[PDB]
Order: C-alpha cells, then sequence, then structure tokens
C-alpha cells in the first residue's frame, strides 16, 4: 500500500483523493483549472489546480510541485499535497480568499488599502524573495497576477513552474519558449539569462504594479519597442501619490546592469525600515 508509511512507494506529499471535496471551480484566468475545496480531514479549505489530456506534460506539471516542496515562507504559497497515480492530477495547497494580488488591487476599497498597507504588501514579498535568494532560488515570473491575497492584507507568492534552484549566479533558459517583456529584465530579454538579480528587476515591476492599483506596466508602449528604450534609458515614472524613497527603489531594481541592482536583503530591509516608521 504506496499510501502506508511501511510502503517502498510511500511519499508524505500524496495525498488521498477521497480526503478532498471539489466545490466551486475558481478558473477563469490562466493559473490553470484551479478549483476551490475542502480537506475534510479538518473540513480545512483548500486550493486545488488539475491537469487534463494535452494541456501539459505531467513531467511538466509536477514540476512546480517538486520546486514546492523545497520552500517554505509564510509569504509563499504553502504546498498541501498532490495527486497522482490515478486519472486528473492534482496539487492541493492552503486557498488564498481574495485572490490575485493585480485583481485584487483594481477592485479594492483604495481608502482601506492606502499607503501603508500598499507598503505592507511590498515588504511581505520582499521577506518572500529574500529567503528564496537567500537559498539561491529564482523564481522567474514575480508580477501581481502570479501573487495571492489572504485576509487581513495578507500576500503570498505563487506560480513556481518556472522556478529553479541554481548550482551557481546564472541560469540560461533554453530558445524554444518566451517570457512576459513587460516584466522581463533586458539581460534577460537579449541572452535569456537569468539570476536573482533578474527577479529583483521584476520585482521593481510589481512594485510599480502595486504603486498604481494595478495598471498594466509601460501603458500604451509597444512591446517591440520596450527593450531599445529600455537601453536608451527610458523606466516607468512614478506613480501618482508613490512617495520618492519608494520610486527610488524601484529605479534601483531597473539598473541596467545586473550588479548594479539591489539585492533582496537590502530591498526588504529598505522597507522594512520604511514600514516600521508607522
Ligand atoms: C483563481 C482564484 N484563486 C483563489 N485562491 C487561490 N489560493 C491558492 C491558489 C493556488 O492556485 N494555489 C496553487 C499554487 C499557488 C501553485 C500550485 C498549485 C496551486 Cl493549487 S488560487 C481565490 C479566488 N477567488 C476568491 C476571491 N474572489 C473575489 C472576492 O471574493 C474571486 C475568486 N480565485
Amino acid at each position: 500500500g504506496a499510501m502506508d508509511p511501511s510502503s517502498p512507494n510511500y511519499d508524505k506529499w500524496e495525498m488521498e483523493r477521497t480526503d478532498i471535496t471539489m466545490k466551486h471551480k475558481l478558473g477563469g484566468g490562466q493559473y490553470g483549472e484551479v478549483y476551490e475545496g475542502v480537506w475534510k480531514k479538518y473540513s480545512l479549505t483548500v486550493a486545488v489546480k488539475t491537469l487534463k489530456e494535452d494541456t501539459m506534460e505531467v513531467e511538466e506539471f509536477l514540476k512546480e510541485a517538486a520546486v514546492m516542496k523545497e520552500i517554505k515562507h509564510p509569504n509563499l504559497v504553502q504546498l498541501l499535497g498532490v495527486c497522482t497515480r490515478e486519472p486528473p492530477f492534482y496539487i492541493i495547497t492552503e486557498f488564498m480568499t481574495y485572490g490575485n494580488l493585480l485583481d485584487y488591487l483594481r477592485e479594492c476599497n483604495r481608502q482601506e488599502v492606502n499607503a501603508v498597507v500598499l507598503l505592507y504588501m511590498a515588504t511581505q514579498i520582499s521577506s518572500a524573495m529574500e529567503y528564496l535568494e537567500k537559498k539561491n532560488f529564482i523564481h522567474r515570473d514575480l508580477a501581481a497576477r502570479n501573487c495571492l491575497v489572504g485576509e487581513n492584507h495578507l500576500v503570498k507568492v505563487a506560480d513556481f513552474g518556472l522556478s529553479r534552484l541554481m548550482t551557481g549566479d546564472t541560469y540560461t533558459a533554453h530558445a524554444g519558449a518566451k517570457f512576459p517583456i513587460k516584466w522581463t529584465a533586458p539581460e534577460s530579454l537579449a541572452y535569456n539569462k537569468f539570476s536573482i538579480k533578474s527577479d529583483v528587476w521584476a520585482f521593481g515591476v510589481l512594485l510599480w504594479e502595486i504603486a498604481t492599483y494595478g495598471m498594466s506596466p509601460y501603458p500604451g508602449i509597444d512591446l517591440s519597442q520596450v527593450y531599445e528604450l529600455l537601453e536608451k534609458d527610458y523606466r516607468m515614472e512614478r506613480p501618482e501619490g508613490c512617495p520618492e524613497k519608494v520610486y527610488e527603489l524601484m529605479r534601483a531594481c531597473w539598473q541596467w546592469n545586473p550588479s548594479d541592482r539591489p539585492s533582496f536583503a537590502e530591498i526588504h530591509q529598505a522597507f522594512e525600515t520604511m514600514f516600521q516608521e508607522s
């Protein structure tokens, strides 16, 4: 019985499929076939991600779970289990009540989610990233649409399908697939080179999304002209009401040369300080 500890095929992350109830579907977006559910064993609400026929290879789908088994942080969406073996595989995690950060910012009560709270959301995320950096992991998909919101303005980084444990300071992707131009660092766009610093650059973009309450980066700018603009030293302007110190932090994140970009440890301490000033 693989499900038994005595078994040689035992896996602590494998959970009894009949231990979960599939309620309302949450999909509608791009995360995939995401469902809301309940882990009866504890009547604990949970999020469930499913896999289909063609859609994606099983080795590709489980990649995200493999990554999530090695990271643990209050600001990183936590893995609760997986359902392999039979058809439709599942990936179960804690459930974030308010959905993705991007839509949250666009639908929120701006009087409640104010300057301090926005500041509190940036600090939490930089916290999760300081942990990933410290363990030499890269996320490669940092964006407001990939963060999740819980009660009390709790924010957690999600979507680890492209995350990787690095052996060095860099990771070179292959040449196939593409990457979100407006969130991707120059060296990643030009040479497909990723690193913690490329995550730092994306964090800067995420800050701008937060400061604008969900505006799309480089509004109105054609995607084919983004890179060359960035090469001519163009950078998004300071959002209305955005503190200059916070904006100066965005600019440091967008330094053309990776080594000129701050570390996530410096970024988090910088935000922790500003936030404590409350
Ligand atoms: C699509 C969606 N996700 C929600 N919560 C989530 N929590 C965790 C999720 C998840 O994807 N985990 C996960 C990860 C991160 C990686 C691998 C595998 C998995 Cl399974 S998704 C809530 C939600 N809504 C409730 C709030 N409504 C607005 C006001 O009530 C709108 C609808 N909608």
